[PDB]
């Protein structure tokens, strides 16, 4: 009893508009789009530079060719800390930017993000339990108050937790398990309703290596895994460079330079790609599993000028084109990573500020791979 039940209001199992399993809903969905740096900003919708989410924004994101959004949300920083009750004002916040983008024929897929790190840094048996408490008392609360959508909206229990190992990877496993559980007892729609599990450090490497089963299910067929895709780094969004490797301005066949050799890639193409998808699509996609593809971005570099800037933004777009396609013929649910920067070193699509768009070439990019 470290907190109080939130499960205050559990409601009789409700199948209505619930009929799709996750294999199922994931025929619907090949392209998804994150409001990233948004309601998971520290400090508040705002803090990060994007302005609130507005119905505007999500109608053009529909608009625009996207089936899905995934929306990180910040719970924590809203939170009593003795009680670990949400602020009744986050949690209609969060419901009311969820009926919107369901109101614009959009899939929906909210988590606790990384949210200050209390979950997602400490995948430790010494904060296993206090950890364990936090997370059914915060998704009981989001649980209840989002219960009555459809299947439209799913929840993802966490977002990267830090599991490099077995042992972590055990304490990762009953994480997952106690939201999985959570959200279940509330019942109503939430008895049936897709649920998405995380892997560790949503790592294709680790997760093959690491992961071994999905949480139990009083559902049948409701259960999809998460993934992210970074890789390789040097490309995607490393800054500057260090000792041990060199930032990758180019990518891609086609788009590497004979001028400045050493800004092409050491590795990390195509191929790569295409085996790190396959490791997801044997471990879980035909063993009856959906995999989403939660978050992936090559950041621009617009501080490079000239010949070289024109090829990178060249290898950039064929990047993610050819990310997005590849994990769609392999089962992957590809969604796009948008911190609404339109700056340097930023993955904003879209000019939050105007609701218009910002990268037309990484955007067209996006649809001829989906
Ligand atoms: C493995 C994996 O999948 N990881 C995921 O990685 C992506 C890519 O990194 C993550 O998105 C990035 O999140 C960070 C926030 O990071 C926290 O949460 C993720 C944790 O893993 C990490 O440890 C945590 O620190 C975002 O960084 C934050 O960005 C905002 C906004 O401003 C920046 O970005 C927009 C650009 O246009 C802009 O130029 C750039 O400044 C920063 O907020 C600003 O801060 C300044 C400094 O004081 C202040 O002036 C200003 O008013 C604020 O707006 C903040 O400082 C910075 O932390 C990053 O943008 C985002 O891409 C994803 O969350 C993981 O899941
Ligand atoms: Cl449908």
């Amino acid at each position: 009893g470290l907190y109080p039940s939130y499960n205050t209001s559990p409601a009789a199992p409700d199948s209505t508009g619930m009929q799709s399993t996750a294999v199922q809903l994931a025929g619907k969905i090949r392209l998804g789009w994150n409001i990233g740096n948004t309601m998971e900003a520290i400090g508040g919708e705002t803090a990060w530079g994007n302005p609130m989410v507005s119905n505007e924004l999500l109608k053009l994101v529909k608009d625009s060719g996207f089936d899905a959004v995934r929306i990180p949300v910040a719970w924590d920083q809203y939170a009593n800390q003795e009680s670990a009750e949400i602020s009744a004002a986050w949690l209609n916040r969060v419901k009311q930017v969820v009926q919107m983008a369901i109101d614009n024929e959009l899939y929906v897929l909210i988590n606790i993000h990384w949210d200050g790190g209390w979950l997602e840094n400490n995948i430790t048996p010494a904060k296993k339990d206090e950890n364990n408490a936090k997370q059914k008392a915060f998704w009981e609360q989001i649980a209840t108050h989002l219960r009555d959508f459809d299947e439209h909206l799913l929840f993802a229990g966490t977002n990267e937790p830090n599991a490099e190992n077995a042992e972590q990877m055990d304490v990762l496993n009953s994480y997952l398990q106690t939201f999985v559980d959570a959200v279940r007892s509330t019942g109503g729609k939430n008895a049936y309703r897709v649920l998405v599990l995380q892997g560790p450090v949503t790592d294709i490497e680790k997760t093959n290596e690491l992961w071994t089963h999905m949480p139990a299910d009083t559902a049948t067929d409701r259960l999809m895994a998460e993934v992210h895709f970074y890789t390789p780094y040097n490309f995607a969004l490393m800054r500057q460079d260090e000792s041990w490797g060199k930032q990758f301005y180019y990518w891609g066949e086609g788009f590497l330079s004979t001028t400045d050799t050493e800004r092409n890639p050491t590795w990390g193409e195509e191929a790569t790609i295409d085996q790190l998808f396959d490791l997801m699509k044997t471990k879980f996609v035909d063993q009856g599993i959906p995999v989403v593809l939660g978050e992936f971005s090559a950041m621009r570099r617009t501080n490079l000028t000239g010949d070289a800037l024109t090829l990178h933004l060249a290898g950039r777009a064929y990047y993610h084109k050819y990310v997005t396609q590849q994990a769609l013929a392999r089962g992957l649910l590809p969604f796009y990573w948008d911190n609404g920067g339109n700056d340097n070193f930023s993955s904003g699509i879209f000019n939050r500020q105007q609701n218009t768009v910002f990268d037309q070439q990484v955007l067209d990019a996006l649809l001829e791979g989906a």
